Formats: C-alpha cells, sequence, structure tokens
C-alpha cells in the first residue's frame, strides 16, 4: 500500500512540464496528459510547483490570490480533473504553501499601500519608518535572500516617501506579520479550501519562515558573504506553534494530510524540531544536495540526514531553485551557493555521475523527490541569452548572479518538433527558449533506449519496491573517509565507487549477485564511477 514514509514524489514545474493550450507555457492541461508518463516512470505522487493566480515575478511565488488557479495554467475545474486523473493513476498530489510572504499585487497588500501609516491594512505586514532625518535609510540592516535590501521605502499619500516594507525575498513579494490575526486565519482557510478539493498535503515554502524577532533587530554579522545565519529573520519559537496548528488540522482528515517542510537552517539541532511528532513529518536533506561529488562528503550528509529524518528522512538531489545534477557533477569538483557553481561541465562526466547519484539516493531510507527532467539527465543551460532571463536575482544582482532559469527550461518531449513536443505545432513561443539540442534528451527517445537515464530510473524504481523494505536500516560497510561508499539494507548491498579506478568489494560484505547497476557490469568489480545494487545470499 501507498506509505510517504517510503514515497517517490515527482516534482512538477508546472510552467515547464507540458504546454496543452499552445501558448508556451506548461498548463495543466499538459500535466493531465502527462500523468501517464509519471506514473509509467514508477513514481507514488507529484508536488506541484505553486500554481495559484500569480503575477509570476518570482514565478509563482508571489501569489495574488491562494483561492484561484492562475489562469495562464487553467480553471478550477481543470485543476480537479488532474487532481482525480493523479489519483486514479495512485499518485497522490502535493501543494506548496507559500505563507511567508504575498505578491504585492494580492489585495491586502494593495489596501496596505493605499492606508496611512498606522492601519490595520498595513499592520497585516511590516511597514516601518525609516532612519536618518528624513527616512531614507532603511528601518534594519537585512538582505533581501534574492540580493540588495530587504526593504523597499513607499509613496505615501502627500506624494512623498515614506514608511518601508519588508520582503525576504523579491521587492513583489511583501512578508506578512505573522503576529496580525487575520494571517493565521487566511491560512487555515487556505488549508481547508484545498484539501476539500482533495489535495494530500502541502510543501511548504520557506518553512523556516514567517515568524521574525518582534524587535526586528540588526543582524550584527552585517551583510557579507560571512555574515551567517541572520538569527532575528528566521527561524523562531512561534514557527513551532503554527505547525503544531497546521498538523492538528491535517491530522483530522482520512487519511491524514502530509507536510513537508523547505527548511533552511544551519543547526542540525534546530532542523530536527521542526519534525518533532506533533508538527511536520519531513524536510528536505538538503546537505547531500549541496555535496560535491565526494565518498566522504556524500556518507556525511547522509548520516546527518538520517538522524534528522530520524531514519526516514526526504532526499533530494535537485530542484528548481538548484543546478542540475548532470552539470553540478560534471563540473570541476572544489550553503545553497555550493549548487550554484559556474564552470565548464563536461557531459558525459556528468550523466555518469548523475546516474551513479541517482541509484545511491534511490537506495537510501526514506523518500525521494525527483525533480522533473533529473529522469532525463538534462543538463543546467547555463548559456541562456542575457535578455531571455527572468530569475529576479538576475534582476536583482544587475546580472551578477545568473539565477535559475538554466534549470526551468520547458522539457523535451519528442526529438522532432520546433518545442520537442514540449506544444504542439501552432503553439506560441516558449516562455523559456529551449536549445537546439535538447530534443537530444527527448522523453521518447530514451524511454526505447535500455542504457538512458530515463531507462535507469525505471530500473531503479521497479527495483526499490520489490527489493528495497522500508523497515530495513542501513549498516554501514565502508568505514567513514572512505572513498567507496557501501551499505546494506536487510538483504541488499549498495556499493557506490566514487573514484576513477575498478573496486572490488571484499568479501566480508557478502556473497553478492547484480541486481542493477548506474553501468553495464558482467563481473564483480565495481566500475569507476558507478553505483551497484547486489542481492545478498
Ligand atoms: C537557500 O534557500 C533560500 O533561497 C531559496 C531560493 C528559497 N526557496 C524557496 C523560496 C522562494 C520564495 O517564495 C522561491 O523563490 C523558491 O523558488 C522556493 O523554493 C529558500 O526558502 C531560502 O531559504
Amino acid at each position: 500500500a501507498f506509505s510517504w514514509r517510503d514515497a517517490v514524489v515527482y516534482q512538477v514545474y508546472l510552467r515547464s512540464f507540458r504546454d496543452a493550450n499552445g501558448d508556451g507555457i506548461g498548463d495543466l492541461g499538459g500535466l493531465s496528459q502527462g500523468l501517464d508518463a509519471i506514473a509509467a516512470l514508477g513514481c507514488d505522487a507529484i508536488w506541484l510547483n505553486p500554481c495559484y493566480a500569480s503575477p509570476q515575478r518570482d514565478h509563482g511565488y508571489d501569489i495574488a490570490d491562494y483561492l484561484t488557479i492562475d489562469p495562464a495554467y487553467g480553471t478550477l475545474e481543470e485543476f480537479d480533473e488532474v487532481v482525480r486523473r493523479a489519483h486514479e493513476l495512485g499518485l497522490r498530489v502535493l501543494m506548496d504553501m507559500v505563507a511567508n510572504h504575498c505578491s504585492s499585487d494580492h489585495a491586502w497588500f494593495q489596501a496596505a499601500l493605499a492606508a496611512e501609516p498606522g492601519s490595520d491594512e498595513r499592520a497585516r505586514f511590516i511597514f516601518r519608518d525609516g532612519l536618518g532625518p528624513d527616512g531614507e535609510l532603511p528601518p534594519n540592516n537585512w538582505d533581501s535572500v534574492f540580493g540588495g535590501l530587504a526593504w523597499t521605502r513607499v509613496t505615501e499619500r502627500d506624494g512623498r516617501p515614506g514608511q518601508w516594507y519588508l520582503h525576504s525575498f523579491d521587492t513583489s513579494q511583501p512578508d506578512f506579520d505573522w503576529r496580525h490575526p487575520a494571517v493565521a486565519e487566511h491560512f487555515e482557510n487556505v488549508l481547508r479550501f484545498w484539501f476539500e478539493r482533495g489535495v494530500d498535503g502541502f510543501r511548504i515554502d520557506v518553512a523556516h519562515g514567517h515568524f521574525k524577532d518582534a524587535a526586528l533587530p540588526d543582524h550584527p554579522g552585517g551583510r557579507g558573504p560571512d555574515a551567517g545565519h541572520n538569527h532575528g529573520m528566521w527561524d523562531q519559537p512561534e514557527v513551532h506553534d503554527l505547525y503544531r496548528s497546521w498538523r492538528a488540522l491535517g491530522d483530522a482528515y482520512e487519511p491524514e494530510k502530509y507536510f513537508v517542510g523547505e527548511i533552511w537552517v544551519p543547526s542540525p539541532d534546530r532542523l530536527a524540531d521542526y519534525l518533532r511528532p506533533d508538527e511536520l513529518h519531513n524536510a528536505f536533506s538538503f546537505d547531500l544536495l549541496v555535496q560535491p561529488w565526494n565518498a566522504d562528503r556524500f556518507r556525511k550528509a547522509i548520516e546527518t540526514g538520517l538522524a534528522v529524518g530520524r531514519g526516514w528522512p526526504a532526499w533530494t538531489l535537485a530542484n528548481h531553485d538548484v543546478h542540475r545534477a548532470v552539470t553540478r557533477y560534471g563540473q570541476e569538483q572544489p550553503m545553497i551557493a555550493a549548487a550554484r557553481r559556474r564552470g565548464p561541465a563536461d557531459l558525459d562526466r556528468g550523466l555518469r555521475r548523475a546516474r551513479a547519484a541517482a541509484a545511491l539516493a534511490l537506495a537510501l531510507p526514506g523518500s525521494m523527490y525527483l525533480y522533473q527532467g533529473e529522469e532525463l539527465g538534462l543538463p543546467e543551460v547555463l548559456d541562456l541569452p542575457d535578455a531571455a532571463r527572468q530569475d529576479p536575482i538576475w534582476t536583482r544582482s544587475n546580472g551578477t548572479e545568473l539565477g535559475r532559469d538554466g534549470c526551468r527550461i520547458p522539457l523535451p518531449w519528442t526529438r522532432e518538433g520546433r518545442t520537442f513536443g514540449f506544444s504542439d505545432a501552432a503553439a506560441a513561443t516558449t516562455w523559456l527558449p529551449q536549445p537546439a539540442w535538447f530534443g537530444a534528451f527527448a522523453r521518447a527517445t530514451q524511454a526505447a533506449d535500455p542504457d538512458s537515464m530515463l531507462s535507469l530510473h525505471r530500473d531503479l524504481l521497479a527495483t526499490r519496491r520489490t527489493h528495497l523494505r522500508g523497515t530495513e536500516p542501513i549498516v554501514w560497510l565502508s568505514p567513514a573517509g572512505a572513498e567507496v561508499l557501501a551499505f546494506r539494507r536487510g538483504d541488499v548491498v549498495v556499493v557506490t565507487n566514487f573514484g576513477s579506478a575498478p573496486f572490488t568489494p571484499p568479501s566480508a560484505w557478502g556473497a553478492l549477485s547484480p541486481l542493477l547497476a548506474s553501468q553495464p557490469l558482467g563481473s564483480a568489480t565495481v566500475p569507476p564511477e558507478t553505483t551497484v545494487w547486489s542481492r545478498l545470499h
């Protein structure tokens, strides 16, 4: 039967999955068409990046209406059909909860801008007087995650500059005041609304956000690279009461709803508090995602994930915010900055390592989140033309930080077609341009090739379901620091040879016959940069 503990979740970046309407934008009609492909791959659930009404200044994470689907993606009726079709295929459905902030076009925030200092409208956000004799300094020294100030100054109704409002992310994403009672009430209503439509749970955006220190103190570390975690801006005690309330709400349903947090905090003990039994079910294990190709760093990150997750963490190797794994591992090897390195990526090296890494991560106890396109071995499109970039990171850095658009390129479905089957002929230009070579990675081509990245993922998910029991914990076979990672789970032994020479496992690891491998191999040595799953006799 289905279990969240062992779920393999396909992350659907809807804008770039499949364009059924022919407007150049991935949409719900396209997702409906592609659900058969997700289930055939072997996945257990889908998580949709936010598809609510949004001006797309942060591509869905700036929400203007939490109770409606963006008209570019479809109607609520089409959404209901997607949910029922997914369910009919056995796929559970996670939506994306974005409650730290809303779009500046949300009706509440437009009302706040039009209201006076001290109004209730502004009290639902974080508006403060500026510092300096004319208020020209921001109220404190906080940085936007996307670069620049975390505050924007507004014009008051006398036409002169006045108060500033806080935005942890883009200027167009004002942060709520989570101490204002209307905010919590609104988000309980949002949860209930979507749960009523059969949504099975939420991925929680900025789960370390929502509450800040009520005094909004300056970060003593400053703005610089090694300023450190801004303790006043994130990860406050009140956020745990919030998740207790959401968990209690979700636990009233049968089956109970599911919550996975997107949490970025440095301390594993701080992270673990989000996963206490009355709070969130899980959180992405980002330590592994940011590691370079290195056996020792992988092992340490896996150890951290297993402790924080109490034995069944939520693993992921890529998402819509970081460089694709084929690029990360194909580059020369040296928090989130580690997953956004620039420089030449060797495609064959990156594909080899990405295959081995997928095979390793899918053997770990717990759940696994596959970002769309990773099952095709897509590289990051680093050479996107300047003019095509849309990520606020690009604009706010004046072009000195590339941003995330290179992992959001519309997927290739067929070798043929001007958009590689992402849309039909008659369709508008795609919202981000696909490179001329994307057709080489087409899903249909890979499905027909037993050696493809897609076929490897299909084999892994099939073998994971038949041979890997969720109740069997890791028994480490290799020692700390080894260049070859090896463990046993029940009667399956997993070996990842991170190095460039073949490796012969010591006979004490058992009498092994191979189940699958991320490369060819009929010997008992593990080829370079290869993962092998074997049955233990
Ligand atoms: C290092 O992580 C930081 O930067 C990341 C980009 C953020 N990720 C989420 C936060 C926002 C803001 O809604 C969207 O722009 C991202 O796509 C979403 O996945 C993290 O919450 C934030 O802590």
